[PDB]
């Protein structure tokens, strides 16, 4: 086992937002593409198999899929269509995901707290909580 494996992996269900879509907006997405995916309600699948980490993320609004190696830059094609290099890394127990595209960047951080996996996305000044809880 791993501390990875027993603190994220499973089947996790979106339960709340806060500012996402001023979030969507710090990062450049636009007027029909943050009314459709703020709608959304994802599930986020966590998976491990050896090093390979794979974060799968379903909803009407988009599915999409990443798998990495911890520490080892990717390319990844993000909901809203941008084009990015991700490293995602785990330090001091906490998920550490790295996006840089057209000289921006945003971090996006996934922590267990309780029962809950709590997502926080920053773009500048702006922060988005998502509060996920098991399937
Ligand atoms: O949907 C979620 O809770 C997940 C949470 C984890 C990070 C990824 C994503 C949030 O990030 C998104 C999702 C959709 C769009 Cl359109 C943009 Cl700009 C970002």
């Amino acid at each position: 086992g791993s501390h990875m494996c027993d603190a994220f992996v499973g089947t996790w269900k979106l339960v709340s937002s806060e500012n996402f879509d001023d979030y969507m907006k710090e990062v450049g997405v636009g007027f029909a593409t943050r009314k459709v995916a703020g709608m959304a309600k994802p599930n986020m699948i966590i998976s491990v198999n050896g090093d390979v980490i794979t974060i799968k993320s379903e909803s009407t609004f988009k599915n999409t899929e990443i798998s990495f190696i911890l520490g080892q830059e990717f390319d990844e094609v993000t909901a809203d269509d941008r084009k990015v290099k991700s490293t995602i890394t785990l330090d001091g127990g906490v998920l550490v995901h790295v996006q840089k595209w057209d000289g921006k960047s945003t971090t996006i951080k996934r922590k267990r707290e309780d029962d809950k996996l709590v997502v926080e996305c920053v773009m500048k000044g702006v922060t988005s909580t998502r509060v996920y809880e098991r399937a």
